[PDB]
């Protein structure tokens, strides 16, 4: 199997620290600077092994062609009006980027008004979000060159769709909010910085502020409305009240589903936005989470977990503000998440619940909070909506396993609500009818039940014969719900696999409690239960320990690599994508700070010792039985993935290559792939995501050794 000799990597023996009188070694932490000749001589070396055991195998190749074909397939979001006009992204099928389409009408023809494609040759300068003025004639729209979370605005004037000079600098995780007089727009940024800014860096984000940019301006006359300065993890995200009245600035610190909400009763200004804003403290701690939905004058509805950890729905009066005057406009449920809410034609609510990991649609009274009428949907999700306070209509897209999806559309003004199909596409190669998905629920270590969907070809045998690929994420509130994709049914199909996915702790699933059972102290339930979905395949007979593949990508990453490293002798190969592996160091690097409320932070001697026992980076150790080696292993990662820094696949590689690659024992391959032009994820052209699942597809059958079945 293994034709190629791993790269001679420097170990730096003096790199010693003090966690509280604990010693750790850090033999690579030179890996930590991105732009050094001996990292980029690192990352080159690795990849001059990786990238042709991956091509290889005739596999990659059938795989890709089959991909090309079957992803090849429209792919639509819900139609959405802004002012006189109607809006839908749209990718033809093999489109690097979907295009952002405009029709004067629902039956007017429509033409491209924002086309990506155009901006880059290889389709690596992405839209990262975008905001309409309130009378939909301007338009704002983000863009990140080669998969960075770093983004500049630009702007443009709807009718003729004419570029605007405005361009907006050092943007990131941003709001963005319009008056409802067109003047300006409410964004954030971060301070001038040393170095690089282009999602090479590992440079920590701190002391993000609040700008309020006015139209037909240059950036450096922008107003600063909010900032922190005693307060540098803090991040206000600013929005306005249906009515155009309120500012409404949500803070955050860190990743927990809580906010400060503060309000700024515009009419109130002496003389509009001309610096820091007359903000009003409403609910001035992290507490609880408020996410606007709508107000009516000074009654404002929000959803909330504020003693509801399944969610709520609560009416604040600006006017009388005690938390014990609170109105709950609709009640907490007993086990279902409220997941979001939109108010629509003024006074009706659309609420879409999370139901044993599937999701539900209804609609309610403003007034009352009544149920009025349940939208019907098949066992899936919801992944898109429209329809805001002043439109009269819904459009929402459902997706699952084994259907691309439908977009539905309802009038809203009719007495007789009936939902039509407004869209559909079915994939022709890939019968639904041939598979099937079942849902069970699986006790972890400690009897908690989990829910774990799977996905397989109708009739088979469980004797334990087949190749499954079971997937988990476990954190920051995070539900991981049922989604088409033709590169897992392709493995069901063309290879005939299992697919898999289970709802460990850490997630939303279940709420704030299901939050909380998967992090800090708690983390080590994600692992667990993880396990546990692995030992459940096994013995009921989907697959067995030599045909399993676990796959999961940044805290999925953590996920995985941890399980490599826990349980070497349950799985077969590990995909880990762009994964935090130094649990030690984590938050020092980019955004990286504001993942401590879900891991802890390695300053703290008690959060240390939760820490050290599950960091993938500090717990490579060969296994104790001679009949035991580590599963096959493929970390994918970017140079431009400023979201979790490369430094973590870097020095983790290295120590597996080292630790384990150099035993005797060690047949199976442990391997990285560094990807260039492209980041976290997020934005990925469509050429790059196609070569991407062929690279852990063929992964997968060469070190499995499975055949492709036409
Ligand atoms: C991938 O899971 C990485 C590593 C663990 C957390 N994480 C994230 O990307 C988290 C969770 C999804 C969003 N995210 C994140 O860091 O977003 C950036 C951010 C924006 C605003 C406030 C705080 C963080």
């Amino acid at each position: 199997m293994l034709s190629f000799q791993y790269p001679d990597v420097y170990r730096d023996e003096t790199a010693i620290q003090d966690y509280h009188g604990h010693k750790v070694c850090d033999p690579y932490a030179w890996l930590e600077d991105p732009d050094s000749e001996q990292t980029k001589a690192f990352v080159e070396a690795q990849n001059k092994i990786t990238v042709p055991f991956l091509e290889q195998c005739p596999i990659r190749g059938l795989y890709k062609e089959r991909m090309t074909e079957l992803y090849d397939y429209p792919k639509y979001s819900c139609h959405f009006k802004k002012g006189k006009r109607y809006f839908y992204f749209y990718n033809t099928g093999l489109q690097n980027q979907r295009v952002l389409y405009v029709q004067d009408s629902l039956e007017g023809e429509a033409r491209v008004f924002l086309d990506p494609n155009i901006l880059s040759d290889d389709g690596t300068v992405a839209l990262r979000g975008y905001a309409f003025s309130e009378d939909g004639e301007y338009f704002a729209y983000g863009l990140s060159a080669s998969g960075s979370d770093w983004v500049t605005i630009k702007f443009m004037k709807v009718d003729g769709a004419k570029e605007l000079p405005d361009v907006l600098e050092r943007v990131k995780f941003s709001c963005m909010a319009w008056t409802h007089d067109g003047k300006g727009m409410f964004y954030n940024a971060y301070p001038q910085q040393d170095g690089k800014s282009d999602g090479t860096e590992t440079s920590t984000n701190l002391h993000q502020k609040l700008y309020y940019h006015v139209l037909g301006t240059d950036q450096s006359e922008d107003i600063l409305c909010a900032e922190f300065p005693d307060e540098p993890k803090w991040m206000g995200g600013a929005e306005l009240s249906d009515d155009g009245r309120y500012v409404l600035l949500s803070i955050r610190e860190g990743c927990d589903p809580v906010n400060r909400l503060w309000y700024c009763d515009l009419q109130q200004e002496s003389n509009g936005i001309t610096g820091i804003l007359k903000w009003v403290k409403l609910i001035d701690n992290f507490e609880g989470e408020y996410d606007y939905v709508t107000n009516e004058g000074t009654v404002f509805t929000f959803k909330t977990n504020r003693h509801s950890p399944n969610y709520r729905l609560i009416n604040i009066d600006f006017t009388d503000p005690e938390e014990s005057k609170w109105k709950v406009l609709v009640p907490e449920h007993e086990k279902d998440v409220l997941e979001w809410v939109a108010c629509v034609r003024s006074n009706f609510l659309v609420l879409c619940y999370l139901h044993d990991v599937k999701n539900t649609l209804q609609l309610h009274d403003l007034a009352t909070g009544a149920l009025l009428k349940i939208f019907p949907l098949e066992v899936g999700s919801v992944v898109g909506y429209s329809g805001q306070k002043k439109d009269t209509e819904i459009f929402y897209q459902f997706t699952s396993f084994l259907s691309p999806g439908i977009i539905y559309h309802c009038d809203l003004t009719k007495e007789e609500l009936e939902p039509r199909v407004f869209r559909e596409v079915t994939v022709k190669g890939i019968d639904a009818s041939d598979y099937q998905t079942v849902q069970i629920f699986y006790p972890s270590k400690d009897g908690t039940k989990i829910p774990m969907f799977i996905v397989h070809k109708k009739g088979i045998k469980l004797d334990g014969s087949h190749p499954a690929f079971l997937y988990g994420f476990g954190g920051f509130n995070i539900s991981i719900t049922p989604n088409y994709s033709v590169s897992r049914l392709i493995f069901v199909r063309h290879m005939g696999g299992v697919l898999a996915v289970a709802n460990i702790r850490g997630g939303g699933e279940y709420g704030e409690t299901w939050h909380k059972g998967g992090i800090l102290a708690n983390k080590q339930n994600c692992f667990d239960d993880f396990q546990c979905a692995a030992e459940y395949l096994i013995k009921e007979g989907y697959t067995s320990p030599k045909r399993l593949t676990i796959n999961g990508g940044s805290n999925g990453g953590l996920l995985v690599a941890t399980c490599a490293n826990q349980r070497p002798d349950l799985f077969g190969c590990v995909i880990a994508q762009v994964g935090v592996m130094d649990m030690l160091k984590f938050h020092k690097y980019t955004i990286g700070h504001a993942w401590t409320t879900d891991y802890g932070c390695s300053d703290s001697k008690q959060h240390f010792e939760w820490l050290i026992k599950y960091s993938p980076l500090h717990n490579v150790k060969l296994p104790e039985a001679d009949d035991i080696q580590y599963p096959s292993m493929l970390l994918l990662t970017a140079d431009h993935d400023d979201r979790v820094v490369p430094l973590h696949s870097l020095k983790f590689i290295a120590t597996l290559q080292y630790i384990v690659g150099r035993s005797r024992k060690q047949n199976n391959p442990l391997l990285i792939h560094v990807d260039t032009k492209a980041g976290h994820g997020a934005g990925k052209p469509t050429a790059k995501v196609i070569e991407e699942v062929s690279d852990m597809f063929a992964f997968i059958a060469r070190c499995l050794n499975i055949d492709w079945i036409p």
